[PDB]
Protein backbone atom coordinates (compact mmCIF):
# COMPACT_ATOMS: atom_id res chain seq x y z
CA UNK A 1 0.00 0.00 0.00
CA UNK A 2 1.13 3.72 -0.36
CA UNK A 3 1.58 5.82 2.40
CA UNK A 4 -1.04 6.44 4.95
CA UNK A 5 -1.61 8.65 8.05
CA UNK A 6 -0.51 7.26 11.41
CA UNK A 7 -3.32 8.07 13.57
CA UNK A 8 -7.26 8.04 13.24
CA UNK A 9 -7.13 11.78 14.38
CA UNK A 10 -6.62 14.04 11.55
CA UNK A 11 -6.44 17.76 11.84
CA UNK A 12 -7.46 20.20 8.33
CA UNK A 13 -6.71 24.19 8.04
CA UNK A 14 -8.53 26.24 5.16
CA UNK A 15 -4.99 28.30 3.94
CA UNK A 16 -7.31 30.87 1.39
CA UNK A 17 -11.05 30.53 0.05
CA UNK A 18 -11.88 31.26 -3.69
CA UNK A 19 -13.68 34.51 -4.57
CA UNK A 20 -16.04 32.49 -6.49
CA UNK A 21 -17.99 31.45 -3.41
CA UNK A 22 -19.46 32.88 -0.06
CA UNK A 23 -16.63 31.77 2.41
CA UNK A 24 -19.67 29.78 4.77
CA UNK A 25 -20.15 27.85 1.45
CA UNK A 26 -16.73 26.99 1.32
CA UNK A 27 -16.63 25.93 4.85
CA UNK A 28 -19.47 23.83 4.44
CA UNK A 29 -18.65 21.93 1.45
CA UNK A 30 -15.19 21.09 2.96
CA UNK A 31 -16.91 20.55 6.50
CA UNK A 32 -19.58 17.60 4.15
CA UNK A 33 -16.13 16.08 1.65
CA UNK A 34 -14.30 15.01 5.19
CA UNK A 35 -17.45 14.24 6.80
CA UNK A 36 -18.37 11.60 3.61
CA UNK A 37 -15.03 9.41 4.37
CA UNK A 38 -15.88 10.17 8.31
CA UNK A 39 -18.94 7.96 7.50
CA UNK A 40 -17.24 4.92 6.23
CA UNK A 41 -13.76 4.89 8.38
CA UNK A 42 -12.44 5.08 12.30
CA UNK A 43 -11.00 8.36 10.82
CA UNK A 44 -11.91 11.61 13.06
CA UNK A 45 -11.39 15.26 11.21
CA UNK A 46 -10.95 18.14 13.43
CA UNK A 47 -10.59 21.86 11.92
CA UNK A 48 -8.10 24.31 12.56
CA UNK A 49 -8.85 27.80 12.20
CA UNK A 50 -5.18 29.18 13.21
CA UNK A 51 -1.46 26.58 13.70
CA UNK A 52 -0.39 23.13 12.22
CA UNK A 53 -2.57 21.05 10.23
CA UNK A 54 -2.19 17.47 8.41
CA UNK A 55 -4.25 18.48 5.53
CA UNK A 56 -4.26 22.08 4.22
CA UNK A 57 -6.57 23.76 1.91
CA UNK A 58 -5.28 25.83 -0.87
CA UNK A 59 -6.88 27.79 -3.82
CA UNK A 60 -4.12 28.55 -6.07
CA UNK A 61 -3.23 28.97 -10.27
CA UNK A 62 -0.86 28.04 -12.34
CA UNK A 63 2.92 27.54 -11.13
CA UNK A 64 2.16 27.44 -6.57
CA UNK A 65 5.31 26.23 -5.35
CA UNK A 66 4.85 22.49 -5.55
CA UNK A 67 6.36 20.58 -8.61
CA UNK A 68 3.28 20.20 -10.20
CA UNK A 69 1.84 23.95 -11.86
CA UNK A 70 -2.17 23.98 -12.71
CA UNK A 71 -3.20 24.60 -16.34
CA UNK A 72 -5.97 27.16 -16.32
CA UNK A 73 -9.31 27.05 -17.20
CA UNK A 74 -10.61 23.41 -17.67
CA UNK A 75 -8.39 20.03 -17.20
CA UNK A 76 -6.79 19.73 -14.36
CA UNK A 77 -9.36 21.00 -11.65
CA UNK A 78 -7.25 19.74 -8.51
CA UNK A 79 -4.86 17.61 -6.68
CA UNK A 80 -3.36 16.59 -3.73
CA UNK A 81 -0.57 15.17 -1.56
CA UNK A 82 -1.22 11.58 -0.14
CA UNK A 83 0.02 11.04 3.88
CA UNK A 84 3.14 12.50 5.17
CA UNK A 85 4.90 15.74 6.94
CA UNK A 86 4.57 19.05 5.33
CA UNK A 87 2.77 19.39 1.62
CA UNK A 88 1.71 15.31 2.63
CA UNK A 89 -2.08 15.69 2.84
CA UNK A 90 -2.36 18.85 1.51
CA UNK A 91 -5.16 19.37 -1.07
CA UNK A 92 -4.96 22.23 -4.41
CA UNK A 93 -8.02 23.35 -6.18
CA UNK A 94 -7.16 24.99 -9.34
CA UNK A 95 -8.27 29.37 -9.13
CA UNK A 96 -8.88 29.19 -13.04
CA UNK A 97 -11.80 26.65 -12.08
CA UNK A 98 -15.28 28.74 -10.80
CA UNK A 99 -16.27 26.48 -7.79
CA UNK A 100 -19.64 26.40 -7.12
CA UNK A 101 -22.51 24.32 -4.62
CA UNK A 102 -24.25 23.49 -8.13
CA UNK A 103 -24.21 22.12 -11.25
CA UNK A 104 -22.63 25.11 -13.05
CA UNK A 105 -18.66 25.44 -13.09
CA UNK A 106 -17.32 23.20 -10.93
CA UNK A 107 -18.87 21.60 -7.75
CA UNK A 108 -16.40 22.21 -4.69
CA UNK A 109 -17.72 19.34 -2.50
CA UNK A 110 -17.74 16.38 -5.25
CA UNK A 111 -14.24 17.59 -6.41
CA UNK A 112 -13.28 17.89 -2.45
CA UNK A 113 -14.20 14.38 -1.42
CA UNK A 114 -11.96 13.00 -4.46
CA UNK A 115 -9.11 15.17 -3.14
CA UNK A 116 -9.66 14.37 0.43
CA UNK A 117 -9.49 10.58 -1.06
CA UNK A 118 -6.22 11.14 -2.46
CA UNK A 119 -5.03 13.33 0.83
CA UNK A 120 -5.74 9.97 2.85
CA UNK A 121 -3.93 8.03 0.86
CA UNK A 122 -6.51 6.43 -2.13
CA UNK A 123 -5.27 6.26 -5.96
CA UNK A 124 -7.60 6.21 -8.77
CA UNK A 125 -10.36 3.84 -9.54
CA UNK A 126 -11.01 2.01 -12.42
CA UNK A 127 -14.82 2.07 -11.56
CA UNK A 128 -16.90 4.57 -13.15
CA UNK A 129 -19.38 5.08 -10.50
CA UNK A 130 -16.50 5.61 -7.79
CA UNK A 131 -15.54 9.06 -6.17
CA UNK A 132 -12.23 8.27 -7.03
CA UNK A 133 -12.81 7.61 -10.97
CA UNK A 134 -10.11 10.18 -12.36
CA UNK A 135 -12.92 12.43 -14.31
CA UNK A 136 -15.18 15.24 -12.59
CA UNK A 137 -18.96 14.42 -13.95
CA UNK A 138 -21.61 16.35 -11.47
CA UNK A 139 -24.25 13.97 -9.95
CA UNK A 140 -26.90 15.06 -7.35
CA UNK A 141 -25.39 16.23 -4.41
CA UNK A 142 -28.28 15.84 -2.61
CA UNK A 143 -28.64 11.71 -3.60
CA UNK A 144 -24.46 11.37 -3.96
CA UNK A 145 -22.85 8.24 -2.03
CA UNK A 146 -19.29 6.46 -2.14
CA UNK A 147 -19.33 3.38 -4.58
CA UNK A 148 -18.48 0.16 -2.74
CA UNK A 149 -15.00 0.14 -4.58
CA UNK A 150 -14.02 3.64 -2.77
CA UNK A 151 -15.57 2.06 0.75
CA UNK A 152 -13.68 -0.81 0.04
CA UNK A 153 -10.49 1.39 -1.25
CA UNK A 154 -10.37 3.46 2.01
CA UNK A 155 -11.27 0.63 4.61
CA UNK A 156 -8.24 -1.42 3.26
CA UNK A 157 -5.89 1.71 4.51
CA UNK A 158 -7.70 2.27 7.60
CA UNK A 159 -9.85 0.06 10.57
O1 LIG B 1 -8.97 17.15 -12.47
C1 LIG B 1 -9.67 16.15 -12.61
C2 LIG B 1 -10.55 15.71 -13.84
N1 LIG B 1 -10.30 16.26 -15.13
C3 LIG B 1 -11.43 16.79 -15.85
C4 LIG B 1 -11.24 17.30 -17.14
C5 LIG B 1 -9.95 17.23 -17.71
C6 LIG B 1 -8.86 16.67 -17.00
O2 LIG B 1 -7.59 16.61 -17.52
C7 LIG B 1 -9.06 16.17 -15.69
O3 LIG B 1 -8.14 15.66 -15.04
N2 LIG B 1 -9.92 15.26 -11.63
C8 LIG B 1 -9.54 15.34 -10.23
C9 LIG B 1 -10.82 15.95 -9.69
C10 LIG B 1 -11.97 15.07 -9.62
C11 LIG B 1 -12.12 13.74 -10.06
C12 LIG B 1 -13.34 13.06 -9.92
C13 LIG B 1 -14.47 13.68 -9.37
C14 LIG B 1 -15.74 13.07 -9.22
C15 LIG B 1 -16.90 13.84 -9.16
C16 LIG B 1 -18.16 13.27 -8.99
C17 LIG B 1 -18.32 11.90 -8.89
C18 LIG B 1 -17.18 11.10 -8.97
C19 LIG B 1 -15.91 11.68 -9.14
C20 LIG B 1 -14.31 15.00 -8.94
C21 LIG B 1 -13.11 15.67 -9.09
CA1 LIG C 1 -7.24 23.66 -14.55
CA1 LIG D 1 0.19 18.56 5.19
CA1 LIG E 1 -11.99 30.72 -9.68
ZN1 LIG F 1 -0.32 21.93 -5.81
ZN1 LIG G 1 -7.39 12.42 -8.63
Amino acid sequence: MGPVWRKHYITYRINNYTPDMNREDVDYAIRKAFQVWSNVTPLKFSKINTGMADILVVFARGAHGDDHAFDGKGGILAHAFGPGSGIGGDAHFDEDEFWTTHSGGTNLFLTAVHEIGHSLGLGHSSDPKAVMFPTYKYVDINTFRLSADDIRGIQSLYG
